[PDB]
């Protein structure tokens, strides 16, 4: 047998907002956080734009000299985990120490902290890389710091499944409660992937929008004018919490996390099979996990990356899994505002299929303003939709073919 | 209910060979993989000597003109992978092919070729940065490339715990069978860090070896006159397979994995505390889970990285965890021959535990000419010995103080 796992704390950074709440406002409005890429010359660039953070001050979390050692995407993961555990008021104590673990990941990890490295490296010969590059660099310091800061000796570890990784890393964080190896996970990703090697990187691949001219209209899953995704900064985290732990301590609980799906394509290292066949079996699988019929979804956060290929076979999947209930369901593209927070885009969006089961609204697909061929399911275009939302699952489907499916229901 | 998961075929790179029997001899005879580096001028370096893989053909697994896309780490990741699974005689079916998932890590992952494209970044401008920079460099995609080129749809995932992913992944790749998630998984490490970030990076916190003029003697491990770590290069891979399904196709089982445990010192970013406590607890966690004696455990293949602090933690965690029986156990690094290959070492030592299991050989500790105060353990100093091992352990140690440790036994 399996024990239960509920959310009792979140915390987030993302192109939207500093915390949740904010950033959640701002999805219900409809808001865009995207805009052109400032104090960085993106001029040899085809893409000029996506999703920042806005006004980070990472003195609210650690000292100056403490923050100096630490790249970006370590810096957002270290916040968005001490939000979330400051949300879920739990206390860490001598007693329960060896029950609290942590799996915050991240898709590419240290790119700004390996070009200011590389910059010294060429110019200066090695002498000159910081003593701290390699521990400020890699992707398991945001679990390594998080552990030091707050004395948690659990299960420490961090996934990374490029675009997958926030999914996996909740749903694996949310195996280790269920099977007994932990009372209490932080769990969720990281990414600040804006550097030349970010967006030359992917812009070599032409996997980037290159609507610079309207930089908010860019991300626009399922409508015919979309032209790939729109890169986008932050970080996601959830205190995931054994059921008894969280009633005995009498935790808010925001939803209890029922399913975990996982599947490889074995297709093709950065495109979708066109029918979606592995993400299909993967939400099959998050749904057998959770023992529950494709008939009792209610909403579905999309992977919805705004690519061809990619917004296509998520529709073919979901016609597949669903069959006469795929259009009863509302499926929605939440990066139509935030763009593609790569690894944590599993995270910030398990955060806000969590608040669509709180606030029982479905989030719009802002810019859906000509469905595409067959994307006439439930997409909801334009504007938030208040609806019944008792079962709520959240898709990544990433380079490599990997696939994760979290199912997430309300909590009475 | 738990199920029963063992080894039943495994693949491997290293400084001591291009497969596991050549590596293994390498083991036994005392032998050094470590020599000055030759793929790269090092004369500005503290450091200019480490392990790397000779003579490395990725043409007996690729064609040339996919392993150009492809970072050394993954090329290095999937010749152990494909060694392991050839060896494992599995058949990938229709019937299977679901069931079958894989769990490859790096701590650093493609930092060549992130290096390489930051170079023609700076010096030429983005439009020289690869198409292929993302896919080639990121650390999924030993998973990924691995489930396209055999088909496996099973879960698909990698681990990035620095100097533990090797561990880390074998045992989570061991809990998924263990869950009924998958029967069969492919798991393991991969590194190739020996570039001018890794090696100036390393140097920069003064870890490494500075030995120049004797490489073959800088590996030390718990030797008085150690003066840090040697950064070596390759690949560990396993097939764990469920037990009745190993047993039901009539697979030759080399050992069972009993036992796993993780832990977090929550000590510091890089320093492992003195006592070794974090250490002692991920041991006491695995025996648990093994539902051993701890006087059972016959052979430890140590973390023994030759650093001050990290050779001496780990005396004082095997004393605390074994009391008296730490003096009738043996204990070794390997990492006296191979140099420490961090995502991989816990991968390439799995390797050697089940072999030290088969042969019936505790492999030496070379290089330990005057242990230093407290390391008065069996620590198998300059030459292999035959013993009766039964049950063996493999520990690793890594920054963000994230432990792993994997019991096997012997099958009958
Ligand atoms: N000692 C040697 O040089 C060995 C190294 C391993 N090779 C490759 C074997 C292989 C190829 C494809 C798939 C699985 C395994 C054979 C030669």
């Amino acid at each position: 047998s399996r024990r239960r796992v509920v959310i009792t704390g979140m915390g987030m950074l993302s192109p939207l907002g500093l915390d949740v709440p904010s950033s959640w406002e701002g999805i219900l409005a409809g808001r865009s956080g995207i805009a052109p890429i400032e104090h960085m010359d993106l001029s040899a660039y085809s893409t000029r734009f996506g999703g920042s953070v806005k006004g980070f001050n990472v003195e609210e979390y650690l000292s100056a000299k403490e923050a100096r050692k630490l790249d970006l995407f370590i810096q957002y993961g270290l916040a968005a985990s001490f939000q979330a555990v400051r949300d879920s008021g739990l206390e860490v104590t001598d007693a329960n120490r060896e029950r609290i673990g942590v799996s915050m990941g991240s898709g590419i990890g240290g790119l700004t902290n390996i070009e200011n490295n590389c910059r010294s490296l060429f110019e200066q010969g090695p002498r000159r890389i910081s003593p701290f590059f390699v521990p400020g660099s890699i992707i398991n310091m945001v679990s390594g710091f998080l552990s030091i800061h707050l004395g948690l000796q659990g299960p420490n570890y961090a996934l990374t499944t490029a675009q997958t990784t926030g999914t996996h890393s909740i749903g694996m964080a949310a195996r280790n409660i269920a099977y007994g190896e932990a009372d209490v996970m932080v769990a969720g990703g990281s990414e600040m992937a804006a550097c030349g090697l970010g967006l030359g990187g992917f812009g070599a691949a032409r996997a980037l929008s290159t609507r610079n001219d309207e930089p908010t209209r860019a991300s626009r899953p399922w409508d015919r004018d979309r032209d790939g995704f729109v890169l986008s900064d932050g970080s996601g985290a959830l205190v995931l919490e054994e059921l008894e732990h969280a009633r005995a301590r009498g935790a808010r609980i925001y939803a209890e996390l029922v399913g975990f799906g996982m599947s490889g394509d074995a297709f093709h290292m950065t495109a979708p099979p066109e029918d979606g066949a592995g993400a299909a079996r993967c939400m099959k699988n998050a749904l057998r996990d959770a023992g529950l019929d494709p008939r009792q979804v209610d909403y579905i956060n999309a992977h919805g990356t705004s690519t061809p290929a990619g917004d296509i076979a998520e529709i073919a999947a979901v016609k597949s899994v669903f069959g006469e209930h795929a259009h009863a369901l509302s499926m929605s593209s939440t990066k139509s505002m935030t763009g593609h927070l790569l690894g944590a885009a599993g995270a910030v969006e398990a955060i806000f299929s969590v608040l669509a089961l709180r606030d029982q609204v479905a989030p719009p697909t802002i810019n859906l303003d000509n469905p595409d061929e067959g994307c006439d399911l439930d997409l909801v275009a334009h504007e938030a939709k208040p609806r019944k939302i008792d079962v709520a699952l959240s898709n990544s489907f990433g380079f490599g073919g990997t696939n994760g499916t979290l199912v997430f229901r309300r909590f009475a």
